[PDB]
């Protein structure tokens, strides 16, 4: 049903463009989105916009799910055995280096815009499986496994690196409470509690603790996911169950809402035909060329270097098309930009939005057409 | 396991007394509890204490559970049929009138302290079933049904009345959003959605909207509970399930935390031996005498007036003892006082805490000894 998740996502985002363009709404839209939000507890004052609380919450939840999933893979899936996992992993660290270097060579030596190196290295999972689910039963599962592993390694990779990069801002008190929350999660696991709500609570305390850092409040949900018990010992599993409960929310509510909030951009307001700025074309090159070339090349090199591939997907034809499909960073690229540029500049965000809008809808349509003539046609009669 | 829930509740409250008494901690305790909390959204500024957010949240959840339970009773339990429900209902409206009137006669014409008339009419369910579970398997289920019906009718009754009393404060915008949230709950129920989380979300919107009123933020959870589908059509029931999931939280976390936060009161600080003030003695009269006399009398009168009783509980001996057991308003009385006196005075709250502490530990020890021999 990730076809309807895809279409509801695209309806959301398109409705956000409409919102941010039409005069009658594009004012309410921005005055809502840029509304100041601050919380004061006696002397404690924490302030951000609406959009930043929204983003931090939504990505916290999303990466809670991603944490759950990457654990499941890491112990019972295509990331469990050192054999299977070799191919996606190699395909990833290559599907990230190339998108950056095509963007950094196009952004040579500009200390402001250098920091958005990790922008092409993102891939919007929902839009990829969204378009991919439009082809129906013609699509093999080895392909979706491969892609869903690639998206996760690259995105969680970028989030980890970005987490490591900006640390200057976290107070020792917040880091103390963070560490003690994590330790509570640990003891909670090792003492084995089925009750997952407790893990969630302590998780929220960890989130609030690092709340003054979107990348850390995001990474909080991944920590929470990583610390929820997996084993079916109970007869049921809490991690698997929770994940099953999340899947609908994060696909019908969380992502479409996030798109509705962060994909709206004014065009009628301003559309300067010169998309030749080092950011738009640097990013476009990082997604439309950086992704497919990185993926494809590193998979060739993976097969050569003794490391085989994930079964029944045509390495010459389909793998490279998945490589293109990796070039849609949409929501995740918007989030990464909103991390690397959120504090520094509000206008680099919009040109990044443009560049990644172009790189996305292009690698999505291009990847679509070369793929509609590569499925062996499920005949009906 | 409401025995362990009871003992963990009493450990929490006692630990709160220790907290608020011992010099080394009674400062941190109060500076934590009285810490200013304010949220600002552009021009929107909402501000309360830590204790007020804590109370509103905890009572929202609690009365979500109570909403669920009272619905379950209203359709599939002791409150379903007009026959069985007659006895607890009559026993309640009499177990509320008498506690007030014994407190209002003791608080004749004092426009400040009149308002706490609904303080003795509360009954801390957790402490009642907490001491009641200390007796073990000797306790019949008709008694627990009767008491758990009384507690709810009386407490939900007081909350409803208090909800209707102070309306002067709620903005038309917040009321508008409240009404539209409730409407969404309605449409969501009539279009039959299994997914209970949606009901919870809309529920939270309702809560947030009426957030500037503890009694309405509390009543929000009851609205949410009322609007969650009950039928076992799915093969399972979402309201029953959710209630089942709630029961351990609200007993092990919510109540002991609430008692740890609202039962701590300084004695070493001040203990004037004059507990003759119209509040302490009016309250004590309302709980220790008001409750048992109200209950027992209205149950006698219930049996007389054609309305029979709940099966296999001795009306002469046990019923009156339950009437005593209703005289422990502990947490609920604390909440009611924190509603009628939260905005008017910080010191009427503490004398209320004392009066209801006395009335509670006394009606619990007295109700205990007369019951260990029955
Ligand atoms: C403290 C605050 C109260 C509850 C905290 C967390 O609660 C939240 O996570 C739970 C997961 O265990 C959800 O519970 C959900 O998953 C459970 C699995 O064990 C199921 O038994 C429930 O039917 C299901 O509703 C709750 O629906 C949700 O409200």
């Amino acid at each position: 049903s990730d076809a309807s998740g895809g279409i509801i996502l695209i309806i959301a985002a398109i409705l956000a463009m409409i919102m941010a363009n039409s005069g009658a709404t594009s004012g309410w839209y921005h005055d809502f989105l840029e509304t100041p939000v601050q919380l004061r507890v006696g002397s404690l004052e924490i302030n951000k916009n609406m959009l930043l609380w929204i983003n931090d919450a939504l990505m916290a939840v999303f990466f809670l799910l991603v944490g759950l999933e990457v654990k499941r893979e890491l112990m019972q899936g295509s990331l469990a055995s050192l054999r299977q996992a070799a191919f996606p992993v190699i395909a990833a660290i290559g599907g990230m280096i190339v998108p950056a270097l095509l963007y950094l060579a196009f952004n040579y030596a500009d200390p402001i815009t250098r920091e958005g190196w990790a922008i092409p290295a993102a891939t919007d999972i929902a839009f990829a499986l969204g378009v991919l689910a439009l082809l129906g039963s013609r699509v093999p599962l080895a392909l979706k496994i491969f892609l869903m592993a690639l998206a996760i390694i690259d995105d969680l990779g970028a989030i980890i690196i970005i987490a490591l990069f900006y640390t200057n801002d976290l107070s020792m008190a917040s880091l103390g409470v963070a560490a003690v929350a994590i330790a509570v999660l640990a003891v909670l696991n090792l003492c084995g509690a089925r009750r997952t709500g407790v893990y969630i609570l302590v998780g929220v305390v960890l989130w609030t603790a690092v709340l003054k850092s979107g990348v850390h409040a995001t990474l909080a949900g991944v920590i929470v996911g990583f610390f929820i018990p997996l084993k079916e010992k109970h007869g049921r599993s809490p991690a698997k169950r929770l994940e099953h409960v999340l899947h609908p929310w994060v696909a019908y509510l969380i992502l479409p809402l996030f798109a509705f909030a962060n994909a709206g951009v004014s065009l009628q307001g301003v559309t300067l035909d010169g998309l030749t700025s080092i950011l738009p074309l640097g990013i476009i090159a990082g997604l439309l060329i950086g992704k497919p070339l990185g993926i494809s090349l590193f998979c060739w090199l993976a097969l050569r270097l003794k490391l085989a591939h994930l079964p029944e997907g045509t390495t010459y034809q389909q793998i490279m098309v998945v490589g293109i499909l990796c070039g849609i960073g949409f929501t995740m690229s918007i989030f990464i930009a909103s991390l690397a540029f959120g504090s520094v500049d509000p206008e680099l965000i919009n040109w990044a939005k443009l560049g990644i809008l172009v790189g996305s809808i292009s690698s999505a349509v291009i990847g679509y057409s070369w793929l509609r003539v590569r499925l062996r046609p499920s005949v009906e009669f």
